[PDB]
């Protein structure tokens, strides 16, 4: 496998995104998955409508809009939806709304999708540099996360129980500590320019390879 990797230089990830007070971290990080297979798969880097799977891949699917839901269901919602549309088409509300889909406006589609082993970094590294960005969830709850600027983020007090959706696009090593190369929601203000690089190969830090996904086309 490559020492490291970053989708960004393949034009595999699209501009970072502001979920505001919504809790949409888990629509974001479902598109931005499927964002890179759709520029795999096209040629075309389009940024995908999380607002979509806000409202409409709801109560069926386990999910809760703006208070929360899950990578993988808002796969299937996908799945058994024939689609979902452009997010220039269904622009982002920071809000639950009536579900709104029209396949006129049908930017991608989706065919299945992976969950991988729980906790397997190694696995998670093949998965990155195989098959693309890779949806997880990591704990986000530490004060030292929403303060985080540079380096290798490592927090002693991160735990298994992950909480905030997020994707990794790329991993490496910087001045000898290996990181997962994240991106999340929260604007670019956020980290580096919305990024954050999160420790690897130490443990499952915040439990990011606990569970990790990804959609296919
Ligand atoms: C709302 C949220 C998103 N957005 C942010 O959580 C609160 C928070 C606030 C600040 C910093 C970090 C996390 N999380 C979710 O949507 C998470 C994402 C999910 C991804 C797979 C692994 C488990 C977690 N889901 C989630 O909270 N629910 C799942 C569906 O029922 C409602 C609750």
């Amino acid at each position: 496998l490559p020492d490291s990797v970053d989708w960004r230089e393949k034009g595999c990830v699209t501009e970072v995104k502001y979920q505001g007070s919504c809790g949409a971290c888990w629509a974001f990080s479902a598109v931005g998955a499927l964002e890179a297979q759709l520029k795999l798969k096209t040629g075309k880097l389009v940024s995908l409508s999380a607002q979509n799977l806000v409202d409409c891949s709801t109560e069926k699917y386990g999910n809760k809009g703006c208070n929360g839901g899950f990578m993988t269901t808002a796969f299937q919602y996908i799945i058994d939806n024939k689609g979902i549309d452009s997010d220039a088409s269904y622009p982002y509300k920071a809000m639950d709304q009536k579900c709104q889909y029209d396949s006129k406006y049908r930017a991608a589609t989706c065919s299945k999708y992976t969950e991988l082993p729980y906790g397997r970094e190694d696995v998670l590294k093949e998965a990155v540099a195989n098959k693309g960005p890779v949806s997880v969830g990591v704990d986000a709850r530490h004060p030292s996360f929403f303060l985080y600027r540079s380096g290798v983020y490592y927090e002693p007090s991160c735990t298994q129980n992950v909480n905030h959706g997020v994707l990794v696009v790329g991993y490496g090593d910087l001045n000898g500590k290996e990181y997962w190369l994240v991106k999340n929601s929260w604007g670019h203000n956020f980290g580096e320019e919305g990024y954050i690089r999160m420790a690897r190969n130490k443990g499952n830090h915040c439990g990011i390879a606990s569970f990790p996904s990804y959609p296919e086309i």
